[PDB]
């Protein structure tokens, strides 16, 4: 697994991650990216979408396998712990999905990448997240519940 | 010693090294000079030699000592073995002096580099290099036996 931290000012400030078939980067924060070989790739950002084209040599592609549909409501394994529900984000404990630790993909048990968090700083008492995944079909879309800030 | 990879794309490309009297680097292939002190050099390539001027502070001068004539067949340290032979490049392992590790020098066994490999991919059931040294009297010539491609 290839997660990296993004280098903003000789700090981190975000966290770029590959992931299966396209190597990814998320474009919602600056600086520059850790890895050198990642240095000389150019940028694919659209309107909402802040993605990394996946420019690297196919020696090191696929890093990870995606994520198909039918979410169980077990266990992802997450940078902090498991997480377990299905209607949206996992009831994160609170403290944890602050700031700054932008761009940190939740993956299943099984080694697949359910969806990579975009915010959701704060849901209550507990804490969903604001994220984008395959919708039903396979289709990359993102999910913002109210109250969504990049975490 | 200081032989150095040449550093393209962040991979190794070359193998720069430094030899007595002079620095050396072979400039048939291109790439960062991986070496800081090597970055700020003006480069001197001939029509046919592909050899760094050696500006290096004479604190680090003649970092070898050179080869003279009188070649004999006897075992000459390789980075892959030592080496016998006398008449041309000696008959080096098949699947060893492929591709991709440019600048590569043979020393003898005290300490003189005989010879600088330019290429010589494969010879046959056996393989020897297209390489440069002096000729008879000290003069840097180079020979290159056919089927010669750089390793």
């Amino acid at each position: 697994d290839k997660t990296f931290p993004i280098m903003l000012n000789g700090q981190v400030n975000g966290y770029a991650c590959v992931v299966g078939g396209r190597v990814f980067k998320p474009l919602h924060v600056e600086g520059r990216i850790d890895n050198e070989q990642l240095a000389a790739i150019k940028l694919k950002k659209a309107s909402i979408y802040d993605l990394e084209y996946g420019d690297v040599p196919q020696c090191m592609k696929s890093d990870t396998l995606q994520y198909t549909s039918d979410k169980p409501p077990g266990f992802y394994n997450w940078h902090h712990g498991a997480v377990q529900y299905e209607n949206n984000r996992f009831t994160v404990p609170r403290g944890v999905g602050g700031k700054g630790d932008s761009g940190r993909p939740i993956l299943d048990n099984k080694g697949r990448v359910v969806a990579i968090v975009l915010g959701g700083v704060n849901e209550g008492s507990r804490t969903a997240l604001s994220v984008v995944t395959w919708n039903q079909k396979g289709v990359t879309v993102k999910d913002t519940p109210e109250g969504s800030e990049p975490w």
